[PDB]
């Protein structure tokens, strides 16, 4: 219940909401049913429209006009956004030059330059260049700021989940808003866009950008505003909200429009109607910019022009029907669109199997455009899966496509043109970013980078400490003038062991043979020399990783490769080895096929053992450095030690064997020559961290040889591949994968063809970023560069994509 017979005389859009059952004027009112009985006729003046015109120029003062151009206005803080140029022969913001803004120029009474966080839904990022025609105010704020050429959104790639992402820097796993849509099983409650009830506190994790202000003492203007709310007043309110004192005025600000976005689902990403919606978004940053001006602080607030999502052609025609599929289709509930959830229609139904779904949903027709996932196994690259809230089967849709349950919903729910929602590489769904102000850069070009960074940013721009969060923070310090955050590199906890030679062949009872006693003062030196480092400085480019958690494990030194050797883990945690453009593949010899040699510096006890792997009957074993690129018949020794083997599945085996066969090889020649640092990944639990060993849920049979969830390689060259990896002079380039170590390959539907028709394109889906195994590994990677940290770390956060241009 609202007594909405108080009123909202001199409280419209107050920033501080009332308690109940007193009514309310603050923005949220309407989202509520709550706001005072003569709130539209006080705080949703449209009287005489937008803007001044040449005969209401020093008109006197009149109350029911939506804005002012009396002469009394700027300082009442509420003219017309044109006012000046209209009536006092001023220039639009848009028709000035650009310059430099080396300092705030701020009025007294500021206390830092204020952020105006300016956020448009639905703004692929094309439109950038294929709207430049009609959004010159946008055009300027990018050509004169700093702009990237598009920014990476979250998965899945909706509204809520990306602009939640935005204000927290969290993954919606971590943050709850898994999706516009919802049901959390602990609440048994459901979440929908319509009404007040999405509003409670329970569905919204982490700490947004405006509770990390209020609590840091820095006052926010509110964020969300209700869909009846003209634009045009949103930006008046926030001008208005600029010209309290001091002590009441918000440093903080969002505007947001659901343009282009609505009209895009209509019309298409590139109907001829998104024209219009495009020129109407630029004319409100024109209005934002105007008002600046007047109040002298379009050279002291920091603007952010920043998207949620893109925008893809989708039409009814390419839906997928799970009943086409599945005998069953009245059992399960579905989530549809360009994402499937799947779940139990009812809990009480035992005769309900998943993996009875998940195969009839499998490889089922030649052109299929979606692919069924156990959320586990979806790439880590989309962080979507340790929430209660993601259902355990998943559909990526293909772009282009919906799934959907039956045939009748989509007909009794062609409409639409356009859709958003797919796998956040996807270029369609790529955003935008364009930071202008005193604190980012001058005409400034940055590359891509994702919005889980934007808070830490914000955080900066702001002089707030981030709470904890997805971004790394320094990663965009690139996009700042000033207010750079300057981190430390994580201390290593554990130190290595550096083992020699302690043990006799006869002490290892492990089941292993190798043909290798074939027989020189020469050569036995040099042996010797690679045994304790001697090439290390070429297989080793950027320092050892750091470990960064307790645990046991020794260096280990080789011709051709370096590891770290957990006695925990009984198995490398990395392995890493350069591969010059002039390397030679060669093949591992008949008499050494099944070759497994004792590694006589680490002891029996801390080995793996042969006799596990025959006795497990699923389960086989890959090399970490490859056979494959030894550097020499002898060298190729080193490559069958027990402390460079690993637990694989032999379907995995197939993609492992391919990469280090052909597809290292193919990057070195393509790099000029690369550097790989490759190892295990156990994620039981998939909440993207490293597991401890009690969190383990599958052992080599009859061992405590632990089985890796994953496998990745982080592959390194120089930026500048005139220059070998080896001998690289400056900036790096990353390309990195998380592969899942699974006993089928039926994620891969062409499996069944040559490893040259299926492998890349599945490594290519388990693309990561260096950050991204970092959390899986509690690794630290390139401690030892020439490189600034905050380099480094944009490094770090690179995503090869494979999307073209
Ligand atoms: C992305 O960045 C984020 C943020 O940094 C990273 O997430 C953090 O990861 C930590 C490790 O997973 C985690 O730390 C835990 O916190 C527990 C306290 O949790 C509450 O308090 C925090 C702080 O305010 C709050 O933010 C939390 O918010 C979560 O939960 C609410 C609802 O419950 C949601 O609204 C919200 O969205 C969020 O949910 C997300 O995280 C939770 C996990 O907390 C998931 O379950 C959800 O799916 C969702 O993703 C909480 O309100 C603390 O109690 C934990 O301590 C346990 O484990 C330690 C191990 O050190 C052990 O010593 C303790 O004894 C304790 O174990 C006991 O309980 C166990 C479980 O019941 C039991 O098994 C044991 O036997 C013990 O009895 C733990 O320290 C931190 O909460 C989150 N923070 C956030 C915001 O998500 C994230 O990892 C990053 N991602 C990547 C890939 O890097
Ligand atoms: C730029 C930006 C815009 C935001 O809403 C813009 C908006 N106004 N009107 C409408 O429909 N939307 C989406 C929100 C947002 C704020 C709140 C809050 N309580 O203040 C709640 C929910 C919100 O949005 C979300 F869930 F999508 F995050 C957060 C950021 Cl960072
Ligand atoms: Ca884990
Ligand atoms: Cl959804
Ligand atoms: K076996
Ligand atoms: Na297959
Ligand atoms: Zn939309």
């Amino acid at each position: 219940w609202t007594a909405t017979s108080g009123s909202c005389k001199g409280r419209c859009f107050e920033l501080q909401e009332v308690g109940p059952p007193d009514c309310r004027c603050d923005n949220l009112c309407k989202s509520y049913s709550s706001c005072c009985h003569d709130f539209d006729e006080l705080c949703l003046k449209t009287a005489r429209g937008w803007e001044c015109t040449k005969d209401r120029c020093g008109e006197v003062r009149n109350e029911e006009n939506a804005c002012h151009c009396s002469e009394d206005c700027l300082s009442r803080g509420d003219c017309c956004t044109n006012y000046q140029v209209v009536c006092k022969g001023e220039s639009h913001w848009v028709d000035d030059d650009c310059e430099e803004i080396k300092v705030p120029e701020c009025p007294a009474g500021f206390v830092r330059p204020p952020l105006i966080i300016f956020s448009v839904d639905g703004f692929r990022a094309s439109y950038m260049k294929k709207g430049s025609k009609v959004m010159p105010n946008i055009e300027k704020l990018r050509s004169c700021g700093t702009h990237a050429p598009y920014m990476r959104p979250v998965y899945p790639t909706k509204t809520f989940p990306n602009l939640y992402t935005l204000a927290t820097g969290l993954y919606p796993e971590s943050h709850g808003i898994v999706g516009n849509s919802m049901y959390d099983p602990v609440f048994d409650a459901s979440f929908h866009l319509r009404g007040r009830e999405k509003f409670n506190h329970r569905w919204w994790g982490g700490q947004p950008l405006w509770i990390t202000a209020t609590k840091q003492g820095v006052r926010a203007g509110t964020f969300f505003w209700s869909v009846s709310i003209p634009h045009e007043r949103r930006i008046l309110t926030i001008l208005q909200w600029l010209s309290l004192p001091d002590n009441e005025r918000p440093s903080v600000y969002a505007f947001y429009s659901e343009q282009p976005d609505f009209s895009g689902h209509k019309y298409g990403p590139f109907g001829p109607e998104m024209t219009n919606p495009l020129r109407e978004i630029d004319k409100t940053v024109g209005q934002l910019m105007d008002g600046l001006k007047q109040l002298r602080l379009h050279r002291c607030v920091n603007v952010i022009f920043v998207g949620d999502h893109g925008m893809e052609d989708v039409t009814c025609d390419r839906t997928e029907f799970l009943s086409n599929y599945l005998t069953n289709v009245d059992d399960i509930t579905l989530v549809p669109g360009t994402l499937g959830r799947i779940r139990a229609k009812s809990i009480n139904n035992s005769k309900y199997d998943p993996k009875t779904i998940i195969a009839a949903l499998t490889c089922k027709k030649p052109d299929q455009h979606f692919k069924p996932y156990m959320k586990q196994h979806l790439p880590k690259r989309l962080h979507y899966a340790n929430n209660r809230r993601i259902e355990d089967i998943h559909l990526l849709v293909d772009r282009r496509w919906h799934v959907a349950r039956k045939p009748l919903d989509v007909y009794k729910k062609c409409f639409f043109q356009g859709d958003h929602g797919f796998d956040n590489k996807v270029n369609s769904m790529q955003t935008v970013f364009v930071g202008y102000g005193p604190t980012f850069k001058y005409r400034t070009k940055v590359p891509p980078f994702e919005n889980i960074e934007l808070y830490n940013v914000m955080c900066d721009l702001l002089g707030l400490k981030p709470a904890p969060n997805n971004g790394t923070h320094g990663s965009l310090n690139h996009l700042l003038r000033t207010n750079t955050f300057r981190p430390t590199m994580p201390d290593e906890v554990s130190r290595p062991n550096y083992p020699g030679i302690m043990y006799l062949q006869s002490e290892f009872d492990l089941g292993c043979t190798c043909d290798d006693k074939v027989e020189n003062k020469l050569e036995e030196l040099n042996k010797r020399l690679h045994t304790k480092g001697s090439t290390k400085e070429r297989h080793l480019l950027y320092g050892r990783p750091a470990v960064l958690y307790r645990t046991s494990y020794d260096i280990l030194y080789h011709t051709d490769f370096e590891s770290g050797y957990s006695e925990i883990f009984l198995m490398p945690l990395w392995t890493s080895y350069t591969i010059s453009k002039q390397a030679e593949v060669s093949s591992i010899p008949e008499h050494l096929t099944n070759c497994v040699r004792p590694d006589v510096r680490v002891s029996p006890g801390f080995s793996q053992n042969c006799l596990a792997y025959k006795n497990d009957k699923q389960m086989s074993y890959g090399f970490l450095f490859p056979p494959y690129l030894s550097s020499s018949p002898e060298a190729k020794y080193d490559a069958f030690l027990v402390t460079n083997m690993v637990p694989m599945y032999p379907a995995f085996k197939r993609v492992w064997a391919y990469f280090q066969r052909v597809l290292v090889k193919k990057y070195a020649s393509e790099r000029n020559g690369v550097n790989v640092i490759s190892g295990p990944i156990f994620d039981y639990n998939y909440d993207g961290l490293r597991d401890t060993e009690d969190e383990i849920k599958q052992y080599v049979e009859g061992s405590s040889i632990p089985v890796p969830t994953h496998y990745y390689s982080i592959i390194t060259s120089c930026l500048d591949f005139t220059q070998p990896a080896d001998k690289c002079d400056g900036p790096l380039s990353v390309s990195s994968f998380i592969l899942p170590h699974r006993p089928d390959n039926d994620e891969s539907c062409n499996s069944s063809e040559d490893e040259s028709k299926w492998v890349e394109e599945l490594m290519k889906m388990h693309t990561a970023r260096v950050r991204d195994i970092e959390h899986l590994t509690g690794l630290d990677f390139y401690r030892k560069t020439s490189r600034s940290y905050s380099e480094i770390l944009t490094l770090k956060t690179y995503l090869h994509t494979y999307e073209s241009e």
